[PDB]
């Protein structure tokens, strides 16, 4: 319309966009600035990179474009590319991007009366410390810090109001805290002028359900298959391959799970905690099923059963288990040669007795040990799991 | 021409692109927007991303663009490149790209009477919920909102228009549904004026074929042959070994089935319950296998056959499953030498006895729990497969 | 030089970068359009994207870039960067790139007639359909299409020129069948207006070289390898072990195919045929091992054989095969102890010898599956590989 | 200053960026071009790219920059940034970056004398043949090509001068042999204008230690790991286990070269075919291993042992290889039972007597194929590994 | 305010942004360049590049843009943004972006009396050697090189002020020990003028925790494991399966290990070292398997015990290792009849005794070979370990 061709070309007329607009010289430039979260798009914990789409909002006063309404009946409002209009000249001091700066540049909306709203929309990347240490049952703050560049505190006086949540769409792995805001004064070294800031700390809680059910409930599974080893009789030559290949599924799941963590030197992370103590459940597994096969193929003939070991092994662990142990010239030649063949099958049962005793010491030796074990591997996994902070609320939103 | 010269020179005096091009500065303006797909292109499960290519469609008035053909009698229409015509800042408000606008500026054709038109093609990249609680028989809506940023609804008035797909381009994974429109407009905390709004809602289909016959049938056909561990005499040791390697392959495709998928905490995917049901399934297999070893190594004098096991196996589920039951001084000091001899025999045979009863009943627990794990797998396998809407469907689409 | 100094500025002279040059502005404008390809850089079969280095070439004829050459001693020929004289907006629609145009802007090279040459090097990205129905034996037909965006066929006449392949560098895994192009104009849901387009289509054949050493045969020994469980002796426990083993290789071979091919449900691809007959066979290879051991290891008091059975296997298959099957007082104690003993022992040799000829059984079973095995895998990867199209032209061209 | 400011005035006046700067216009205009590497950042061989940094080295004369010292004195050298003063187009043909053009536009260095001095920086991409033949033993020959993109020889002629190395930052992979240049002068159809352009031949050597390291010897380690088959007794049941896995390990090993190496059809690679040796020599160990098997486990009773078999194997076989050769009325039915219990004992005496003769065939066949397949695996080792070219040079540079 | 817009107008009058901006072109222009580091983002072993995230500070005297205080009251800093006023073109030569400059352009803020200030934010990727042979307990230097592109001794002196770093924000992988920087004078063969740089030198330390806990740890525990070989009796087929086994899993590691390793051959790494002492120990471990299970399945009459192997083996060995060494007519036909059973018995016993010389043999082997192992295993282990320089402090400070 007329109208607004006229004031648009009245507005512009001397005006300088380099130019803070202030009536007062020596007056500080009032700026509210406050942010929007839509969404959290990533949380890389590898790279530590904390990847959100968020609005900003930039609202201040210019002294020079202002007009009377009645002068112009139809137009209320104008707007304002880059470049043609002063601007703040905020920037996130974490980011992540390549380009220092990811804000989509839009217009600038005018009042009838100077006000002027900033409104860019942006998918920011940013570098948060994330903590693994209680990894998954983890809950984690992510800075985000905003500031004028090049503007002090004697030029533009930044405030912040609260964030808004209202448009937040809510994240499959990640609940939202929340996220609250303050401002902050800091001294650089660069100069000798206060630079406020502001800054916004997202505080999220990992969602354990995908973790629980893919990671750690196989993991138990396994473990406890792991402990089959010591029902198996030891005839059936088949414990050393239940053993190890245990041990290679356990291992191969360790790889997994390591491929998915930071390199990080802070703490041990709880699941780390769990496969070491699996692994080492395991090879301990290993080394008593080979202690125990030793004891069955023993030689009768090779030595003598200790009678420490004999005591400690049939009267005593057998009772605790409830066990029981098992169990005519010529007439002269053939008399001494039948002779001989009686003491020789009286050698043979006597040799057979001394196996017998053997096996069923092993047999002793691998129950008491399967219970030895089973004991361990629930108390050490009950105790790393439940070691860690908030995991009930975390069972009880999730699971439950 | 000279036409064309002198048109284009007149047509740009006292011309300012930063104005609605309206007559009355009161009235609104209209513009008519739509979409025109072209191709789908990725569907990203893991960052929940739908990438696309679209052309935009926006048509409006410019009041000021206007003359008449009989004083220029060449020209019909003209051509306005980027940043020296008015042009609408529409814009996709649900963008997952670095830069938030992925548009391509090219020139607004114009009418002889002011009729804009403006098609700016480009590949897009929004972030939509993907629901995977029926992998792989799902059906995903994505949805598309575009807006204007800047211009609320008493300057701009958007239209919506029917998308166009008659250049669509059929994607060898996801079959197309439909994909309507509508329009709507809300209010935002940042201002007191309704803000329009136009959002199209893809709604596509996932074609099941590659993933039923690559990753279904594989596994059914694992699954059936951890069944043959039953099958399997205990004399030869392969039982154990075979069923810890069928839990390996199921492991190793449980990892690379979750490789591709979302971690989230929504809900437990069907294809991980099938995995879960199939893991179990072969874990309690592992496990009766050890408890058969176990009942066929028996030592024979090392126990007596409880009278329970005895009326439950060797009798009753025998006869369910018609399985036949397998069944002159040296004158005198000879005489007791072949005594011992032969009552040596005879205790040898009674143990024979002993040791060939228990054998039966191991092979009778193996045909037991043969026929029970066939029926429990037969069964899960179908309800899950069932359980799953719109499954019937997917089959008689892809398979027939 | 002066000359030319003169000449750059007389020809900006009111010279405007928007209007056609045409000296009558109803007649279109004739642009010549052709292509000229380097390289095949890259096809993507996962993603579906074919990138490629070519060369545009555009020429026209411009109205008022003319001049006499005798007034102008020297200088013959003008250029004009990017954005101070017409050029066409020509434009890929097939674009995958994250921006629609992938061309490098240089410079515009202009006759003493005005004749204008325009030849922009740039790498494309496009999308094309690649069929994986006939991997690795499979031929290409990529489109690249080529159009004006906003000039109608009433302004700008599209013409086509043969394509240019003096400059192609040949590339190590595609052969250029060749590129042919072709000149169409059609209707747009937008006006009503034909537009004009030049699309290309570039065929080429894949080379089977390194496919075939390294997937296809090694998928062949593996097969072959696994034939082997029907000669191993029943008491060398390994036959479960070799096929179990083989099984899991030819598994890993299936992943390491899969995660190069699409996830489309359109056909079913060739190589995944093959590899299901393979694993279809190494099961049922696995199963019949599974029989042969159950045969063997059949208690001697068990049960009869069957009439059928033994006058089948005993007699017909054994002919078939030319395998031959096997082949005072105290006296009267003493005499009563030692028929006992020659009775037991006469006891044993009869069950020895039921046994023995079970076993026969079995290994006539084993070598019966040996051959049919055999002889079914042969059959069918011949008849796979066979089926292909152009299989004897690729392995002929490939390998001879 | 004042002086450099009033030359900045002066310089600029009247100056066209659009003009070739020579005083006359039918004379072309010489510049000199010439390169500087300093790193070879990357080589892909799957993609087939080579990234290096580069200083290119642009020398001219400009006719109108040109001033007198003692008018001006103390300024002897401007700077003009890139758009202000003409610069050559000149540009690298075989690019293989998504932007066409990769350098960095810096200023230009201006004389006093009118001497015109750019040095652009730049990571370039570009994309070269990589020969894989001699994998890893290779040498590799990459061509960068540079050239004005729309200027001739009778407007800019082109020339040389030898790249310089003096920054050249040593590589921990390849090893820089040269970098030769040609200057190439094409011509046309029409005209007898030259055409220079410029080309430089970077040759590398691929230090040859890691892989060596890496692939080479662990391979044959594995592969002689492989010979014990031959060693083991066969009364253990351990002689599939140990080829089985030896070729799973191989596999894994092929899996993990095919993932680094291109998929060319032009050659069979030394790499590919040592595996496909090893493969070879492997399946063949094992299928001699189940010929042994089936040998010791032979039927006592199932055939006379072939008279060809016993001439070769137990006589010659066993005189080369030094192996010797292993080794009243009651009273009458008392009699008739004794003799057929020393008839029975005497029967499977001589039953046993016949095995023997099969396990030594066994163990003759061990040992022969033992000294058999080492002397193959020894001289295909040696051969394959000693075909390559460099591998003199690789083995007395790298590992000496 | 009117002031500062009256200054911006007047400071801008007969301003040159391409002249330096010195009194006295005849002098140099003293500029103070620092930086400031805020984290070292990222560290690639692989690619060799280092990605830092730092603010420059420039910072040098302006004549023109000075003006008095009192004729401008409440307007003391002025700001500039790029392309308006002259600014340093200093750049980083070891830059591995794809574009040179990685920097972002910021304002410049100018004093009252023309002191200029410059303090870009940016991400660079510097390519530093990255020295990999003591890894994991490595120390990297690298160093980043700023400076000067045109200009000269007289034209542009650079000098250096100390790093800060009070905002440092600590990494969880690489511990800083300081940044040292260098001021340098380059002097060229033109002419007696300095031509400076700076050279910034980070020092960083692995934290070594993660890498312990995840690779060393765990080959020490399998490589242990794999002793247990030595234990098994022989009479379990399991010794080969353990050792080989423990072969895959160490082998699969080392794949591991070397996906994150660089391919330079300038150095043979710990880890890799490490890694080839524990794959000979475990190849000497089967093959020490191997020959004691040839020595426990010795034919008892295939050869007598050489001497030199019994007075090895059984007597000094023995008492060395402290183990025991291991456990009418018809009359005369029954004679005859009777004595062939004994004989027979008495045959079979010396041959059991035989059998049973040669399995101690074996046991008497197996425990040297434990022991001399376990000796190896640990000597070498910690001699590799213990030969990296700063272990001690690496552990103390990390582990403890
Ligand atoms: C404008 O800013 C500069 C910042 O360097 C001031 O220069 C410093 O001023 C302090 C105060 O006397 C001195 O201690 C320093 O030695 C000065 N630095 C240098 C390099 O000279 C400068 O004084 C300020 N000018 C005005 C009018 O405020
Ligand atoms: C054929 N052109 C290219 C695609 C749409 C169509 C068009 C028509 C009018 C204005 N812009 C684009």
């Amino acid at each position: 319309g007329e109208f607004q061709r006229k004031l648009y070309k009245e507005l512009v007329k001397n005006y300088n966009p380099l130019e803070r607009p202030v009536a007062n010289d020596s007056q500080p430039l009032t700026v509210y600035f406050s942010l929007s979260l839509l969404q959290i798009m990533d949380v890389d914990e590898k790279n530590q990179v904390l990847t959100t789409n968020i609005w900003l909002q930039m609202s201040w006063t210019d002294h020079y474009l202002q007009w009377n309404v009645s002068e112009y009946p139809g137009v209320k409002t104008v707007r304002f590319p880059d470049g043609q209009i002063w601007k703040p000249d905020i920037l996130l001091y974490n980011s992540a991007d390549e380009r220092f700066d990811a804000t989509f540049h839009t217009n600038v909306l005018v009042n009838s009366s100077g006000h002027c709203q900033y409104l860019p929309p942006g998918i920011f990347k940013s570098s948060c410390y994330i903590d693994v240490r209680w990894f998954p049952f983890d809950v984690q703050h992510c800075k985000l810090k905003f500031g004028s560049w090049s503007y002090g505190g004697w030029s533009l006086d930044l405030q912040m109001q609260e964030a808004d949540i209202s448009g937040y769409i809510p994240n499959g792995e990640w609940d939202l805290v929340g996220i609250p805001g303050k401002r902050s004064e800091r001294f650089y070294e660069c100069c000798k002028e206060p630079y406020p800031d502001v800054t916004f700390t997202v505080t999220m809680r990992r969602r354990t359900l995908y973790y629980g059910l893919n990671l750690l409930i196989p993991c138990v599974l396994i473990s406890a298959l792991a402990l089959l080893v010591f029902l198996l009789p030891a005839d059936s030559g088949e414990k050393i391959s239940l053993g190890i290949t245990v041990l290679l599924s356990l291992t191969v799941f360790m790889l997994l799970v390591a491929e998915i963590m930071p390199a990080t030197s802070d703490s041990v992370p709880l699941i780390a905690q769990y496969f070491a103590s699996t692994m080492i459940i395991v090879g301990l597994s290993v080394v008593v099923t080979v202690i125990v096969l030793q004891y069955h193929h023993h030689d009768p003939d090779g030595g003598k059963m200790p009678k420490w070991t004999r005591v400690i092994l049939l009267n005593w662990c057998a009772w605790f288990l409830r066990m029981k142990r098992p169990g005519d010239p010529d007439l002269a030649k053939i008399l001494e040669e039948v002779r001989y063949i009686a003491n020789r099958f009286r050698c043979q049962d006597e040799s057979e007795a001394v196996c017998s005793e053997w096996k069923f010491a092993a047999c002793v030796v691998d129950r008491l040990c399967l219970m030895a074990f089973s004991v361990f591997t629930i108390i050490c996994t009950i105790g790393i799991l439940m070691s860690a902070p908030n995991f009930v609320e975390a069972v009880s939103k999730d699971f439950a």
